[PDB]
């Protein structure tokens, strides 16, 4: 069984994975919204409760599989409790991480092409006024996705969005065709370097902005002052455990699956705590500090509020491109900018398909080179869902993570340490650990993480469902055939590789 290398490339694949768009947009946006420097209240607390706690079992959970050979869930919820039922609630962790892929490489392919567009100059020029600068934007984003202009919902993909996402996916598998070591580590020594110095050169540059309308630090001021009075709403501390889960990529199976590759004494107490921490880092210093700063620099506080409100997606694609094309020599820092998102997924998306590879090797006893080919063929097939099929990634994005993240979380923590026994799976934590877990994270591990989790299950249930599930179009059901359609073939397989056990 493959092995990391070195301990440093451990956690700059681990870190690598965690880091994403994510930081950078997705951070910044909830909490502007939130209270902003208020809710690193919640948020701390819920990296403290919940993240931290579930970072060292699916460390655990990995470690302990990889061991004996296995690390995907499938066999490892099997060795955690042997159970019929074990192997199929595995199967979402093999589930949700190839659903993710099948809309997340796309997503990762545009900001390539995005890159290639801004360093050749292929980019709008406008024109004055915020919506005759930002629509050119606007509309060079929906000419490349292919936004439907008529009520079909029909997306039209350039030829040039479709080539890049081809390009993309062979980037991918280049990478992973050299395995753990000399291919996914080797790259996390690179692309981790590369990723802080651009973090950095940007926020330098945006720091340095001076328009009309303000500041760089009018930016980092609107975005840090904190509203204590949004404390008292329960969702911001709901926005806050769900986004301390998904920026440390929880419940995706890829933590369990990268840890399988850690051998069996090695320290996974503070590996994990490190690699969680370089992610953190990365969030409220470096992606901070570039998306809402430069965008309030250039429209004023006053706008603030309603670009916090628009989105996440419009902040990265169209509203700071449009900022770009406005400031000295902005088509280089569009390139920066994009080239900055695009390793910070592909070391993201180079994570998330691993655990596909692993099953069809662990379990299936395939090559590494097929298993790393047919799960590139099974994603490059199922993205065409995305591609054509509008509203079909917000569909696998609300079931797969949402859902899959929260449900498959609570189903490891039940499983580890109720199920498989909370002793002995504490020993399993601590052991080679160069630090010891204190000694109050055992409570914390067995009912307070587990508490937060099943709560945020509640309100996760009452809020979202009944909205996808009534008000969508009927095309939504088409995804849902689709992605339920791959987990019947994950039960297929996880069939025939228990089949292909008792042969042999
Ligand atoms: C928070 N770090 C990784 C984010 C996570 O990343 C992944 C998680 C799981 C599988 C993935 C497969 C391909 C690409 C990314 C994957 C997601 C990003 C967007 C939706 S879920
Ligand atoms: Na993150
Ligand atoms: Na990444």
């Amino acid at each position: 069984r493959e092995h990391w290398a070195t301990r440093l490339g451990l956690i700059l694949a681990m870190a690598g994975y965690a880091v994403d768009l994510g930081n950078f947009l997705r951070f910044p946006v909830q909490a502007a919204e939130n209270g902003g420097g208020a809710f690193m209240i919640p948020y701390i607390i819920a990296f403290l409760l919940v993240g931290i706690p579930l970072m060292w079992i699916e460390w655990a959970m990995g470690r302990y599989g990889g061991a004996q050979g296995h690390g995907t869930t499938p066999a490892i919820f099997y060795l955690l409790w042997r159970n019929r039922f074990a192997k199929i609630l595995g199967v979402f962790g093999l589930w949700i991480p190839l659903v993710v892929a099948s809309y997340y490489v796309y997503i990762e392919s545009w900001t390539l092409g995005f890159a290639i567009k801004f360093l050749v100059g292929l980019v709008p020029e406008p024109p004055t006024d915020p919506d005759s600068i930002l629509r050119p934007f606007k509309e060079f984003l929906y000419s490349y996705i292919g936004v439907p202009k008529g009520d079909e919902p029909i997306l039209k993909p350039s030829l040039f969005a479709y080539i890049v996402f081809l390009i993309t996916m062979f980037i991918n598998v280049s990478i992973l065709i050299r395995g753990i070591s000399k291919g996914i580590e080797r790259f996390a020594k690179i692309a981790m370097p590369t990723l802080f110095i651009l973090a950095v050169f940007l926020v330098i540059r945006v720091f340095l902005l001076e328009t009309p309308n303000g500041t760089a630090a009018d930016g980092l001021n609107f975005l840090w002052t904190p509203d204590f009075e949004k404390l008292k709403d329960p969702g911001v501390w709901i926005a806050a455990v769900g986004q301390i889960f998904f920026s440390l990529g929880l419940g995706f199976g890829v933590l369990i699956t990268f840890a399988s590759y850690v051998r069996k004494d090695q320290d996974i107490v503070l590996s994990g705590l490190t690699a969680a921490t370089l992610n953190e880092k990365a969030s409220v210093i470096l992606g901070g500090s570039i998306s809402i700063p430069a965008a309030v620099a250039f429209f004023g506080v006053a706008n603030a509020v309603a670009i916090a409100k628009a989105g996440a997606f419009n902040l990265g694609f169209i509203t700071l491109p449009a900022i770009f094309s406005q400031t000295a020599g902005g088509t280089f820092l569009g390139f920066l900018w994009f080239f900055l998102l695009f390793f910070a997924g592909l070391t993201s998306s180079i994570a998330g398909m691993q655990g596909m590879i692993a099953f069809l090797e662990d379990e299936l006893k395939l090559s590494r080179k097929h298993a790393v080919l047919w799960t590139a063929a099974i994603v490059f097939f199922s993205a065409h869902l995305v591609m054509f099929l509008n509203k079909s990634l917000d569909e696998m994005d609300f079931w797969a993570t949402g859902i899959g993240v929260v449900f498959f979380g609570l189903t490891e923590l039940i499983i580890f340490f109720w199920i498989f026994g909370a002793d002995k799976a504490w020993e399993e934590i601590n052991r080679g650990g160069i630090i010891k877990v204190p000694r109050i994270y055992y409570y914390v591990m067995r009912y307070i993480t587990p508490a937060f989790l099943a709560v945020l299950l509640v309100v996760w249930a009452r809020e979202y469902i009944p909205k996808i599930m009534e008000e969508t179009h009927w095309t939504v059901w088409i995804t849902r055939f689709y992605i339920i359609g791959l987990f019947l073939f994950l039960t297929f397989l996880v069939f025939l590789a228990e089949r292909r056990r008792n042969h042999e």
